[PDB]
């Protein structure tokens, strides 16, 4: 019986808030490109996204906008959906993205929990977000990406005016929160995870550490997502460039292989199924690429073996995690590349900085390897708790995260997930 644990690295952005990291990043890497739109074949380096989410950010200050506010975001993945929120964050706001599926029911829950003082929205979700606050009897400033007279305009917050030159993002506490997500137990409805600038700076951080290739990384999850916040925060972090599509289809996916000589790619499994019935899918130049990113639910064996015969020249790393902490057990593409065409269907070893115990709940302690009970997790990518509500039960007497999955590990200490702890809040 014991905690498994991952390999040590010394924190870098440890010490500042996620507006400053943002920030350095674009000054950093100012002339690499930083977003493309794969639909619409549109690019944007560092350089400009600094540029625009600068003016954004001195707009807002200008309509009142400081640390303890919410700022919230509905829309799908686009040029300018990111721009607000990366100004948002300059200014030490609290940032949330809301899911465009979602019904009116739903968000209004949602907008109830963390009562934003502005929202940016894409038009297609513009009635919806209306209903929304209608139904929760909330005010809240609207602002379009696009046309609007009854609100404001992305396009009018972009307008630069003020000393661009001077702004610097604000100084606030990095123990504060920076950005939520939201919960979902298996009873009762969501709650606001927050994570402190802190703590969502080492979920991107440890991903890093990870080591798998991010250089040019395209994805289809929107911002509502951990792994979409998760990817953008990581690419940001040594100046590789985040790739997006509205909808993953299989051929349209190997022909943005090839055009942008993508290295990596997240998708979850059931996805995948698009990619391997491609037909004569050696008409594509996929040379490129290094790693497909997945996991969230089960992939079979075959499945993943077809994956690796697609991709001669990458390895599939299937992880797995939560909001809640960010990646919490992956392969190391390196180290353990042995183990990565062996130890199928496992989800991976603990990443770099994390603590993982499995613990036979009635009796409460920690067993060996092939022992199935409660996974239960820790280290500095936590949630600092809810926004409003009380997420003391979440965490067990040594300050653990429950993740409320069944699962065991191996003598080898790789882990496997097995199923979900029924009612757990
Ligand atoms: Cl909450």
């Amino acid at each position: 019986a014991r905690i498994l644990k991952g390999k040590e690295f010394h924190p870098n952005f440890d010490k500042i808030s996620f507006g400053e990291f943002l920030f350095e990043c674009c000054e950093k890497y100012a002339d690499r490109i930083c977003q493309i739109d794969g639909d619409l074949d549109k690019s944007e380096t560092y350089s400009s996204v600094k540029t625009r989410s600068t003016r954004v950010a001195l707009n807002l200050q200008k309509k009142g906008i400081t640390s303890t506010d919410v700022v919230c975001f509905c829309s799908t993945n686009s040029l300018d959906n990111s721009i607000p929120l990366i100004a948002s964050s300059y200014l030490g706001a609290k940032v949330v993205n809301l899911d465009p599926t979602l019904s009116v029911r739903n968000i209004q829950h949602l907008l109830s929990l963390v009562t934003p003082r502005i929202i940016f929205v894409e038009e297609e979700s513009l009635k919806l977000i209306e209903k929304s606050l209608k139904g929760a009897k909330l005010s809240c400033e609207i602002i379009v990406f696009g046309k609007s007279t009854k609100h404001g305009t992305f396009a009018e917050m972009t307008l630069p005016c003020g000393d661009e030159k001077a702004f610097k993002p604000s100084k606030t506490d990095i123990d504060d929160t920076a950005v939520m997500f939201f919960s979902s137990g298996t009873t009762g409805l969501p709650k606001a995870i927050c994570h402190s600038h802190r703590s969502f700076l080492q979920i991107v951080e440890t991903s890093f550490y990870c080591g798998y290739d991010c250089r040019s990384i395209l994805h289809f999850t929107t911002m509502y997502w951990i792994t979409g916040m998760a990817i953008l925060g990581r690419t940001f972090l040594d100046g590789s460039t985040r790739v997006f599509a509205r909808s993953m289809e299989g051929e349209k996916t190997l022909q943005m292989i090839e055009k942008y000589k993508l290295t990596s790619l997240f998708v979850a499994p059931i996805y995948t199924y698009q990619l391997t019935n491609v037909p004569n899918p050696e008409r594509y130049d996929l040379s490129s690429f290094r790693c497909l990113l997945t996991g969230g639910t089960p992939m079979s064996t075959d499945q993943y073996k077809k994956l690796t015969q697609l991709f001669p020249k990458a390895q599939v790393l299937f992880g797995y995690g939560m909001s809640e902490i960010g990646l919490l057990s992956i392969f190391h593409p390196e180290d353990d590349k042995h183990l990565i065409d062996t130890k199928v269907g496992s989800c991976g070893k603990v990443s770099p900085r994390t603590l993982l115990k499995i613990v036979n709940p009635d009796n409460e302690e920690i067993v060996g390897p092939n022992q199935k009970g409660e996974l239960r997790v820790k280290s500095d990518a936590m949630m600092t708790g809810y926004y409003r509500n009380d997420s003391a039960e979440c965490f067990d007497g040594d300050g653990f995260l429950k993740t409320g999955d069944i699962g065991y590990y191996d003598d080898d200490g790789c882990v496997y997930v097995i199923e979900r702890i029924k009612e757990m809040f």
